């Protein structure tokens, strides 16, 4: 194909969602959240990143959204694009 994920096996949303087992407690975003908008946790910090173009994204303030940080960030992101 013309276009590969970074992360073949974070194809799953079900594998990106159990990657948040151990999430920090001060991160305030959901894994139901971040999941969704294609991302997987580093075990880093709050560091996340997505499967499809392996930008990553950490520090994530109040008031963030995993899509619209992860579009800011990463715009021509397919799974932004899809
Ligand atoms: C307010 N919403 C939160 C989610 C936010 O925007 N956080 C920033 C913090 N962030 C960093 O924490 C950071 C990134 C790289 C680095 N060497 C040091 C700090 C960034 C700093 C500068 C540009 C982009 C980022 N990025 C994205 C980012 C990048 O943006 C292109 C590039 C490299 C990154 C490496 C690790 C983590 C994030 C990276 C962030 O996610
Ligand atoms: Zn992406």
């Amino acid at each position: 194909g013309t276009i590969y994920p970074r992360n073949p096996a974070m194809y799953s949303e079900e594998a990106r969602l159990k990657s948040f087992q151990n999430w920090p407690d001060y991160a305030h975003l959901t894994p139901r959240e971040l999941a969704s908008a294609g991302l997987y946790y580093t075990g880093i910090g709050d560091q996340v990143q997505c499967f499809a173009c392996g930008g990553k994204l950490k520090n994530w303030e109040p008031g963030d959204r995993a899509w619209s940080e992860h579009r800011r960030h990463f715009p021509n992101c397919f799974f932004v694009l899809g």
